[PDB]
């Protein structure tokens, strides 16, 4: 409790606790091979999710970096987080629709040099670098949102209704939510400083539980999941 | 031979390599696509121990963590071997049944939570939260054992005969000799301190061989890895 | 400019920068999905390479190693890169001849071992045992030049005739190319410290664009990427 930011911390892991747990209980009994890759996927991101959070509420996920002449406060956990859940987020969407592995393989490799670079310009000493390595990162983010929008194209024609609708909500939650990311980091304790460290959490918490547990409320609940059958 | 447990890490390096050389000359010829999937895994499982068992002999997969206030020795480099080797393990028994997809994601999933915990908790300097990381591990591992046993009903159906047997006793022996592995490290040097460092490695040393050349040998002498062909 | 190997770090970020633009222009528009998957790894390897090439001109990518009574600066982003770009660049391999599952894990998996054990070495203070680790990682890499030349056997009798002489180029390419990677580490500031470290970086960075720009170059001209179709 000695950092002011510990409660946003202690509430993430409640709160992807939770949903981790209730989207085991939701998936017990599911059979249809499809669905069963879904709740798999969908339950692994909160599981991440609330070790990470609570490592960091332990104290372990935390590290100084020195840049600007400071000990920086810099929570590394994040970046062990997403480098494997935002990968699992865009293959939920990929399986939704079908897509190609080709595609599969651009998504996941782009996501990887995102959060990779992310990693980097967090821990990176020289401050105006620190930028560089965000720019990088939000290149590839945009690649990402790129390949959401217009690199589903021939599967349109042969897409099932539900499918089409609970993957377009999905994709237009995944773009909002992620591109708060990079804006988070530029104005928190990170980037420019100018957000202080338990508001950037805050921050961070309530993204990331929407983007997890949130989305992952929305998946599951869509018959888009199963397979077609009579 | 400055550390006691030297002579079971030297042993271990031993036995991991010469299991290595076997399976390689032993899947030398082999055509048979599932054979070679099988020969492929159960081959880099001991490769990959033997290269992790002799970072531990030279103590470059040594670190000290402070810890009870101590500087306490502890092997890193056996959560490097076995985030990459436990998964390996648990993809063979999946073949083997021809799991599901969303299965196997769900296992190797499981098997990353169950590992990196185990990470953070060798390597966390609050004694008490040591533990903490132990549980939520444990409860990876439970997760997964629970799927190797109740999780592949859809499959017995269209299981042939051998496959289920195989699969069954390679069931068992990793029941058992997994569960052993976070009784060891609660008694050991990276928990309790009950049984010293040159016992644990003792018996790390005795697991991990039976449970990688071991394992190996039953499944690589069973014809339940080739396709049923005339 | 304060290392004397910063210009080759600065030509490699920006050969490799500019050929990750030119292969995603290239690709753009290509809808066969087999090509989309070769566009997609061949576009990532030279990505992956131009983040670590920048974090090493930028100095996050170097550390220092004591040994031999010295700290002697040790590039370390390069296993970062080559840990990822490797496996690609063999999967590349692998598509082109539809390789059997088991022999992409078989390559994928000695590959892990190449550069896990090269990183290994490099990192090691006791000099004498660096070397074991690169004769083991050598042996790893000779390992995978072995099963590129004699493991896609079966293969032969249903290759067709472009896909053949495209793969025998970029295998014969990948042979020479990766061969002087062990031989550069040898003589050069992680082994023995005969060439200095900014020819050492040099000859890193020619080699590095060459199998990996150079590579891709000849398999995206290829009509091997594309299915046979009408
Ligand atoms: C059996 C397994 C699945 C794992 C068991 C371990 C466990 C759920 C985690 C312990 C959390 C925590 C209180 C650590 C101790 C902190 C001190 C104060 C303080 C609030 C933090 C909480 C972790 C919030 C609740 C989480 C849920 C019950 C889910
Ligand atoms: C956390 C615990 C509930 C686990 C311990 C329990 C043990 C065994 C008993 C539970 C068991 C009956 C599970 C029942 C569900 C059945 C199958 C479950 O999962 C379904 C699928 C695919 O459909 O993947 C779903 C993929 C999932 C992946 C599993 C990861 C989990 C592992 C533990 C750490 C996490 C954190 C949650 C902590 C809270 C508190
Ligand atoms: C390594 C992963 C690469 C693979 C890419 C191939 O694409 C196939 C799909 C589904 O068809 O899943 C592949 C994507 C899956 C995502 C789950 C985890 C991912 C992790 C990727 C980066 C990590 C790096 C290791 C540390
Ligand atoms: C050509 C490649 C496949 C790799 C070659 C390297 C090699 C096999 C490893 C060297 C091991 C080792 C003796 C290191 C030096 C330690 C000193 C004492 C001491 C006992 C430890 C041994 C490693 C045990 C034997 C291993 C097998 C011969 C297999
Ligand atoms: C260690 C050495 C024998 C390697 C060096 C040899 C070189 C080339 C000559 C050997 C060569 C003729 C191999 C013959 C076997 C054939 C195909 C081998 O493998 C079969 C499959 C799928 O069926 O995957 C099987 C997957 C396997 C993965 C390969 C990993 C190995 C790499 C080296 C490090 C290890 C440690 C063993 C050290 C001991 C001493
Ligand atoms: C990354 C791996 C995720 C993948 C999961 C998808 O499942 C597919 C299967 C077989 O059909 O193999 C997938 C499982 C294979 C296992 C081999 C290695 C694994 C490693 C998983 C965690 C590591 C993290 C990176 C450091
Ligand atoms: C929008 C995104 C895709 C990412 C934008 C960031 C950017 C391309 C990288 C900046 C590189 C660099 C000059 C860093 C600053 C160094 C100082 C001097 C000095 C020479 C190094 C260069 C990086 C070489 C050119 C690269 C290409 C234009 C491609
Ligand atoms: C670097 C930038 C051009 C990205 C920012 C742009 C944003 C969105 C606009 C560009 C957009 C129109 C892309 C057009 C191409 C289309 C589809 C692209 O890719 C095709 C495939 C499979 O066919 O995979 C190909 C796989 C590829 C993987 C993507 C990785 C990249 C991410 C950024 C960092 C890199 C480094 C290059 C820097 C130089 C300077
Ligand atoms: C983890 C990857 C294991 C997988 C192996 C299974 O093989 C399947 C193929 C294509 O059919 O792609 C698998 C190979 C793909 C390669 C792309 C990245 C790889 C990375 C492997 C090691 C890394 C370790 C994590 C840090
Ligand atoms: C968020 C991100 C940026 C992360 C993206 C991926 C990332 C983890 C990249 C890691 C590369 C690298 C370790 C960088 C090192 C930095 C540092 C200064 C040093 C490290 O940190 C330390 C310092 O004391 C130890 O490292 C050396 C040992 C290794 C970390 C582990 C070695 C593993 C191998 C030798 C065994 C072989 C493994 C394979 C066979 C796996 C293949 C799978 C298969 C069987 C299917
Ligand atoms: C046993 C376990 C707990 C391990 C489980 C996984 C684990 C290794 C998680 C790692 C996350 C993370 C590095 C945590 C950092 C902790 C620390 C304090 C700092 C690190 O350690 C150091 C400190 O000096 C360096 O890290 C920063 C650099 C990176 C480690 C490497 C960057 C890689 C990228 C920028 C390039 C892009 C890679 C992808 C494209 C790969 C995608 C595959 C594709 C092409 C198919
Ligand atoms: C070039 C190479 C040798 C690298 C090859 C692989 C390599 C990166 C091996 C890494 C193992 C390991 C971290 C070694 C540690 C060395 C060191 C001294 C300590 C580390 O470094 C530091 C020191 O401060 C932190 O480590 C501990 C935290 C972890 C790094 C991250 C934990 C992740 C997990 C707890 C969450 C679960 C992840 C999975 C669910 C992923 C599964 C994918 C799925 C969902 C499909
Ligand atoms: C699991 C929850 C979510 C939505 C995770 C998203 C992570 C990103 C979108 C990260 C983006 C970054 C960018 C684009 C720039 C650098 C800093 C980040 C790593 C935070
Ligand atoms: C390669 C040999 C074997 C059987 C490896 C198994 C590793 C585990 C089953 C590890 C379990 C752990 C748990 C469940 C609790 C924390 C400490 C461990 C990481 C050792
Ligand atoms: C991306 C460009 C290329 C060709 C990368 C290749 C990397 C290797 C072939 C590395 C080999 C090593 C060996 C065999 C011995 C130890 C030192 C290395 C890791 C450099």
């Amino acid at each position: 409790t000695g950092r002011p930011e510990w409660i946003w911390l202690a509430l993430g892991t409640a709160l992807m606790g939770l949903g981790t747990l209730y989207f085991l209980v939701k998936g017990m009994g599911v059979s249809d091979p499809d669905a069963k890759k879904f709740y798999a996927i969908t339950t692994l991101v909160p599981a991440i999710a609330f070790t990470m959070y609570l490592s960091m509420l332990l104290g372990y996920g935390l590290t100084m970096v020195p840049f600007g002449g400071e000990q920086n406060p810099i929570y590394w956990a994040r970046y062990a987080d997403w480098l494997f859940t935002t990968p699992l987020l865009l293959l939920d969407l990929a399986l939704l629709v079908d897509a190609d592995q080709g595609t599969i393989l651009a998504l996941v490799g782009a996501d990887g040099i995102m959060i990779g670079t992310g990693l980097v310009g967090a821990l990176t000493k020289v401050y105006s670098y620190r930028f560089v390595w965000w720019a990088i990162s939000t290149a590839a983010m945009l690649y990402i949102l790129y390949v959401l929008f217009f690199g589903f194209t021939s599967k349109a024609e042969s897409m099932r209704p539900e499918v089409a609708s609970t993957f377009k909500v999905l994709r237009n939650v995944t773009v909002v939510l992620w591109s708060a990311y990079p804006v988070v980091w530029l104005i928190g304790s990170e980037g420019a400083g100018i957000v202080p460290l338990n508001i950037e959490t805050l921050l961070f918490m309530v993204l990331d539980v929407s983007a997890k547990v949130g989305f992952g409320l929305i998946l599951l609940r869509s018959r888009a999941i199963f397979g077609e059958a009579e």
